[PDB]
């Protein structure tokens, strides 16, 4: 019933552009929308996000998260490890690479989502969500070495999976951080499964 | 130790703008970023709300109520939590109950309300509250519920059992061209991982 008629460039930066989208509404009326896209997609999706489950014997299972300054937010955010997929990179390879660069952890693919939308009211941005387990008892994960890219500055925050939502609420309360919506959504469903 | 130095407008639409963000990196060095923001954010604690609507009915499994809409930015149909922008002077809780009734017909009861969480913090300043609402599907109000879609709003309601959410989403994606929202996928993944 609905579809794109045309896109008009409003403004293109190096990494992001603003388009004016003309589309057919399901009554047969023509309508316009202001749409954000990345200029970087070549790719099943723009990015991967990694759900990293740190498994250590005789410890609570943890979810490994990252804290970073986010210039669009003007502040620090708590997020799943994540990055853009390199041209010709698989989502799985991107996941293990981003997880190792951001956390220094070496993990195993458990499962990989299809492309899922980040904010479909505003952007065409998509990611693969990639569930990875980390054998925290293996020697390679003893002293995990975070290898940042140029300009990346990442703090690792491991939180017990069984209390994730309460732990995130605490950090926000004490640390004035913004929690990522996908991290918060995961933490909610862990509580709601009960 | 990182902070914003300046925000230079690049391009302002009616609904979205692109900014050149200048910030201090943690080595004491000036860098820039391309940042997306909405033009619509006034005194709201966030741009929007997304609703996690748990439909509860005697001798039924709990359903998660989802909506399917054409999203011009994506050029296609997306499956999302009911969601909308917070009106000037509207509370996140009132926005969530209003958007839930407008998009699905269902009259919910507030359960919980997140702090402001970031939609895509590497790209935008966009934030939502994630509001968990229970719907009493035994109430006569919620019997044959009628969406009240706004102007140029066309929403289909999809209620899926919480206990099978991820496989039910996977089956919808296998049967037509559509994108699942990243927050819905993150929530369905955590239900499986619990
Ligand atoms: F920011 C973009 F998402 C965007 N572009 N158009 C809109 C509208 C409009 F009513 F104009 F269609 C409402 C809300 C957001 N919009
Ligand atoms: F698209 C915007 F999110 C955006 N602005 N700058 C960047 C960079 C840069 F390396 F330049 F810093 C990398 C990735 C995305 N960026
Ligand atoms: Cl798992
Ligand atoms: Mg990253
Ligand atoms: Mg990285
Ligand atoms: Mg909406
Ligand atoms: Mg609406």
């Amino acid at each position: 019933k609905q579809y794109i008629i045309s896109e008009e460039l409003i403004s293109e930066g190096k990494w992001v552009k603003l388009e004016k989208t003309t589309y057919m509404d399901p009554t047969g009326k023509t309508r316009t929308w202001e749409s954000v896209k990345r200029t970087t997609r070549k790719q099943t999706a723009d990015g991967v996000a990694v759900i990293p489950v740190l498994q250590r014997t005789l410890h609570y299972e943890c979810i490994v998260l990252v804290k970073q300054f986010r210039p669009p937010m003007g502040g620090y955010c708590i997020e799943f490890p994540a990055g853009l997929i390199d041209d010709g990179e698989t989502p799985e390879a991107a996941a293990l690479r981003e997880l190792e660069e951001e956390t220094g952890y070496k993990g195993d693919i458990a499962e990989c989502s299809p492309a899922v939308c980040m904010d479909p009211g505003l952007s065409n941005c998509t990611i693969h969500i990639v569930t990875v387990t980390i054998n925290g008892d293996d020697a390679e994960n003893a002293r995990p070495k975070p290898k940042p890219g140029d300009g990346e500055f990442v703090e690792v925050i491991s939180l017990p999976k069984n209390d994730l939502l309460q732990r995130l609420d605490a950090l926000v309360a004490e640390e004035h951080l913004t929690v990522d919506a996908r991290v918060y959504s995961y933490a909610l469903a862990l509580k709601h499964a009960n």
